[PDB]
């Protein structure tokens, strides 16, 4: 037989866990069965016994296998015949895609892997939440309850464990309503396990009794107050109507759900955003915008707080892969309106240099080649498809450093691919503008900080409160975070990514009107004036109170 040592181990490498020194122990040999078919890990931490093997965490025994469906698999699922996919379905067959790439490289446990998980989850609940009818919903349940099964296994074993929101958290409820597409007049219902449901067609009984029981608006109070406290949910509720609460005066419905969402942001974070409107002395020069996105209702602490404020940065592409971009075409630098908004009381000169002698560099299709095969993350932003260029990007990362004929070898699969398209014009156009595009506009706003550093300019706030934080979240993810998204960012200004976002918090509904810039074309000068307007709306409601 085989000993085990100090959790445990055991030798001929193979590790053993005990939530320790107790009885537990004799439960645990007792379903060990074998020799060499013994997982890499094994942990007994409750009635669920669990193992790791490869990349994978089971729950084995309680005194049952459980895969998660691919993609094809749930196509065949919930598949109804003579109905279109929507969204909603579209959304989730694509988290759920984005679920099985990570656990290719990535432990299931690992926090990239589980926000992938998280999101899934996210998604399918707000498919039965806002289609309750729907000929989906079976294979659906099916689904969710392998996510759950999935999310409880490796939650275990998840280092921080604090993005992982509770069942019982407002949060956990509000993120459904992405996916569900809810009308905001429907209202929500609790089933015979008191979760959170909504009705179309046993919907009558309830449609009667809606003043009768006041289970779900206590359950919404219940769900605010296990994640921010009494203190909060007393206050916020204290100050919403039974009307503010639904159309009808009658429990809850979506446009109220929503007030509620609100509410506890204005309590937690009184400013939803700041825009910044660079107005440089002019040498016939360029104005700048940017927008910082507060952090409404969420809860993240140190360092993960820093990296939530970074994400929420608003321009022209996303901060985090734009710094990243700037160093990988060369190897801290600091790329925001906030970090230049001081004055007087507490880089951009080896990164001017180096993007100066990079662009006239460029102004002399071989260099292009070098330049995304070295950075795949702007690659990806062309339009050319990964199964194409990713033979090269290996060929040029692992195979040899036999760099120069595969940088030859992959310039000539971007002519038969601009070929290919039927509009090569259009396809040289886009690989010309990441590599170059990119370049010239970090090139001209770090020369914008510059210029405000050397004081030749004034850098304008405006603090706006009352917008929808997470909604403004929300659309700025869409806009920035997969490779096309970007493009459409690097091919346009900054002042309109804003406007965008902007309008998805809400905007419109504050100023009353819908505001157009003259032409139709964003400004940094035409979001100023909006931007005021803004302000303008805020006081002229919330005096109104
Ligand atoms: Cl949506
Ligand atoms: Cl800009």
């Amino acid at each position: 037989n085989l000993l085990v040592q100090e959790g445990f181990e055991v030798r001929s490498t193979i590790l053993l866990d005990n939530p320790q020194q107790k009885s537990i122990e004799r439960f645990i040999l007792a379903n060990f069965d074998n020799f060499e078919q013994m997982p890499d890990e094994l942990f007994l931490v409750d009635n669920k016994v669990l193992s790791h093997h490869d990349g994978r965490t089971r729950i084995l025994a309680r005194k049952a296998n459980v895969e998660l469906m691919s993609v094809t698999e749930l196509l065949d699922a919930a598949h109804v015949s003579g109905k279109v996919r929507g969204e909603s379905y579209q959304q989730v067959i694509d988290a759920l895609t984005e679920y099985h790439a990570s656990t290719a490289e990535h432990a299931d446990y690992e926090l990239t892997s589980v926000e992938k998980l998280l999101n899934l989850r996210k998604q399918v609940e707000g498919y039965v939440l806002g289609h309750p009818d729907s000929g989906r919903v079976q294979a659906m349940n099916a689904l969710l309850n392998q996510v759950n099964s999935r999310l409880e296994a490796v939650s275990v074993l998840v280092v921080s464990e604090q993005s992982i929101k509770a069942h019982d958290s407002f949060s956990h409820l509000y993120d459904q309503l992405d996916n569900a597409n809810l009308k905001e007049s429907k209202h929500l219902y609790l089933d015979g396990n008191g979760d959170f449901v909504t009705k179309g067609k046993g919907n009558l009984a309830n449609i009667d009794k809606l003043g009768g029981s006041d289970a779900v608006l206590e359950k919404v109070k219940a769900a605010v107050s296990h994640e921010y406290g009494q203190v909060v949910a007393d206050t916020i509720f204290a100050g919403l109507s039974a009307n503010d609460l639904a159309k009808d005066g009658k429990g809850i419905d979506i446009a109220g759900l929503n007030k509620v969402h609100q509410a506890i942001e204005q309590h937690m974070s009184p400013v939803s955003a700041t825009m910044y409107i660079w107005k440089p002395s002019d040498h016939s020069a360029l104005g700048h915008a940017a927008l910082q996105i507060g952090q409404g209702r969420t809860q993240l602490e140190g360092q993960a707080a820093a990296d939530f404020n970074k994400q929420n940065y608003v321009s022209w592409w996303p901060l985090g892969s734009k710094s990243s971009n700037i160093r990988n075409i060369f190897n801290d630098l600091k790329l925001r309106w906030s970090d230049f908004s001081q004055p007087a009381h507490q880089g951009l000169n080896d990164g001017e240099t180096k993007l100066k002698r990079f662009v006239e560099k460029l102004n002399a299709s071989e260099g292009y080649a070098s330049v995304l095969l070295g950075n795949p993350d702007m690659l990806a932003s062309t339009g050319i498809p990964a199964h194409v260029f990713q033979p090269f990007v290996d060929q040029w990362n692992d195979t040899s450093y036999d760099m120069m004929d595969v940088a030859n070898r992959f310039a000539e699969e971007l002519q038969k691919q601009a070929q290919a398209s039927g509009d090569p014009a259009l396809v040289e156009k886009r690989i010309d503008n990441v590599v170059r595009l990119f370049a010239e506009r970090a090139l001209e706003e770090i020369e914008a900080f510059k210029a405000s550093q050397a004081d030749e300019g004034r850098v304008f706030r405006i603090n706006l409160e009352g917008l929808d934080v997470a909604a403004m979240q929300a659309e700025w993810n869409r806009l920035s975070n997969d490779p096309d998204a970007r493009y459409q960012l690097l091919t346009k200004n900054a002042s309109s990514t804003v406007a965008k976002v902007l309008k998805a918090g809400g905007a419109d509904k504050l100023i009353g009107h819908t505001w157009r810039p003259k032409f139709g074309v964003w400004t940094p000068t035409e979001l100023f004036n909006f931007g005021q307007a803004l302000q303008e709306a805020q006081l002229e409601i919330a005096a109104k109170k």
